[PDB]
């Protein structure tokens, strides 16, 4: 029916962050939320159909893996309603927390990443935009995918950077980047700290990632499964089912 | 927008659960799921209300404390596809086990279960049948309520409120099965042990003689919670409160000690 939560229903508190489109607040209703606010103020009835299709397509998913869409507010600002996440994201673990997980750990957060980017696949949704920052772990057991209702370059594939690009393909390379993050214990072209180069040379072919990087403890069953996600040429890539079978067998 | 998912997609594995209700299953389907469905060679229109009732119940639900269904079926067996959980029930974990847990976890169950009725409350939805055996403990630690079925928009006998006990059902009658979960994270034990009598409970429950020992609770449990227990646990319907206040009484508690 409709996901709609009445003015006054929502004890908005604490500002979390903000983004391209958005801010974050941790919120009041029956529990803890996260209220997205929309960089937006007027009522205006033609975005306002626009803001409603993007949760059309957000309260058609109900996998574990995916962030929890609760509801939808439009009187005191337009608003995204969803659970609260516990801890951090996956880019904080990785590279702002320098904690060590198991490699135990780092397998399962990619099986449950794999999950979540399967079943969007499944209801033929593209992400657009799947980085370690739009994985948040809850209580640092469970992934949960969000933002996916002059960027992040380094999880974009060639194909994206040189402008219909965006595809299941193009979130497929974006989950290699994070598999390497993962397997490597940082981010791709750290030694080039050039947005400008990274753009250029990743665009036409001459850069990828470096996977001498990965550790010894990464099994080299899915080290060949980065590759294929990490491949420049888009149509060589695999499906998202075909990635969930593989690497889910590790154990 | 549609919630049914066309067989084949569907991988069943082991049951754990089974019955004359539905047979649960360890599916797997983008990862781990649950699948409760009935074995028959053809569920005759009198199964089809149930059936078609809990996805109504179910599409209308989207909370971290309520059980996250992902789905149903028709083509086949009737089914009802749901999260995995990792995990055993709350009745489990009190009675079963014989673990045991400190204040602080223990007022926590009671908040997140809070939590999760007061919002089937606000989406005008009832129970029906809230016990500690479906309320699951996913993670470890992390409150789930399922088994919706006698939902609405013998064995349950002890969180069952006199006037059902004596349409009896009611938020009021999901409170006074709230109050019996209380008992049951406060105290640990179940009600009315001094009865090993069906007959005894039902009558004397029902009659207004009978209530939970409330001298059983720990000496750690807070005196705020064992107030609001009895007023969960009241006789008369009225005089029971409601979630919003209950959630209320439990958070400030949480925060306090
Ligand atoms: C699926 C809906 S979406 O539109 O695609 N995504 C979305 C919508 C609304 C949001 F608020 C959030 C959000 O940032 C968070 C949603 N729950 C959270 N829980 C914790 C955090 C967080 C992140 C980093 C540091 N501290 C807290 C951040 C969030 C969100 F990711």
């Amino acid at each position: 029916d409709d996901w709609e939560i009445p003015d006054g229903q929502i004890t908005v508190g604490q500002r979390i962050g903000s983004g391209s489109f958005g801010t974050v607040y941790k919120g009041k209703w029956h529990g803890d939320v996260a209220v997205k606010m929309l960089n937006v103020t007027a009522p205006t009835p033609q975005q306002l159909q626009a803001f409603k299709n993007e949760v059309g397509v957000l309260r058609k998913t109900r996998h574990v893996n995916i962030l929890l869409f609760m509801g939808y507010s439009t009187k005191p600002q337009l608003a995204i309603v969803t659970q609260w996440c516990e801890g951090s994201s996956l880019y904080h673990h990785l590279h702002a927390s320098e904690t060590k997980f198991e490699m135990k750990k780092l397998i399962d957060i990619a099986r449950q990443t794999a999950r979540g980017m399967d079943y969007l696949h499944a209801k033929s949704i593209i992400h657009r935009d799947l980085k370690s920052n739009n994985i948040f772990l809850h209580e640092d057991n469970t992934v949960k995918i969000g933002d996916f209702g002059s960027g992040s370059i380094l999880w974009m594939a060639p194909e994206v950077i040189r402008m219909n690009p965006y595809s299941f393909q193009s979130d497929v390379y974006a989950f290699g980047i994070v598999l390497y993050e993962l397997m490597t214990g940082q981010l791709p072209y750290s030694n080039i700290n050039n947005r400008d180069q990274i753009i250029e040379m990743v665009g036409r072919g001459s850069l990828s990632p470096d996977l001498s990087k990965v550790r010894s403890n990464c099994p080299k069953r899915m080290k060949r499964l980065m590759a294929e996600c990490l491949k420049k040429k888009r149509d060589e890539r695999p499906s998202f089912p075909r990635i969930l079978a593989e690497i889910e067998e590790l154990a």
